């Protein structure tokens, strides 16, 4: 992983979907879609995602942020999350174009996107297309700054 590049996980997967959804909507109400957020806050939420190391290496990512708390303890992270996106599995990308600004914008704090997508599953499934791991999904996108 190299600064300044976004990545983000092609095939996530959520242990607890109902309580990572609960707690992700909770948080959209309670402090907006455009936040700052404490490093030990974001690991957590980072912690309920289960990915393939090649796919999307959040142990690394993880491991950068602690080295941003004990060289930068004032050092925040942005999160931004998105609701009602509609983005099919295994199509390569992510982002919309609004969210490739802001994220090129974005050199100073590390940054984690959530895109909870939703109702794409059995249009996929029933035409034999590749499906998202569960309905709803949340898929994050991370960048570190540089």
């Amino acid at each position: 992983l190299s600064g300044g590049v976004n990545y983000f996980a092609a095939d996530p997967r959520i242990k607890n979907v109902e309580a990572l959804d609960k707690k992700l909507l909770a948080y959209l109400d309670k402090h907006g879609e455009d936040s700052t957020i404490g490093m030990r806050a974001i690991i957590t939420i980072l912690n309920a995602f289960t990915v393939d190391p090649n796919d999307l290496d959040l142990a690394t990512f993880k491991a950068a942020l602690l080295d941003f708390e004990r060289n930068q303890p004032h050092l925040t992270a942005r999160m931004v999350l998105r609701t009602n996106r509609k983005v099919n599995q295994g199509t390569g990308a992510l982002l919309s174009p609004t969210d490739q600004a802001l994220s090129r914008a974005e050199v100073a704090h590390p940054l984690l996107i959530l895109y909870r997508i939703e109702g794409v599953n059995d249009a996929a499934a029933q035409r034999g297309e590749p499906t998202w791991s569960s309905d709803p999904i949340w898929v994050p996108n991370i960048k570190l700054p540089g």
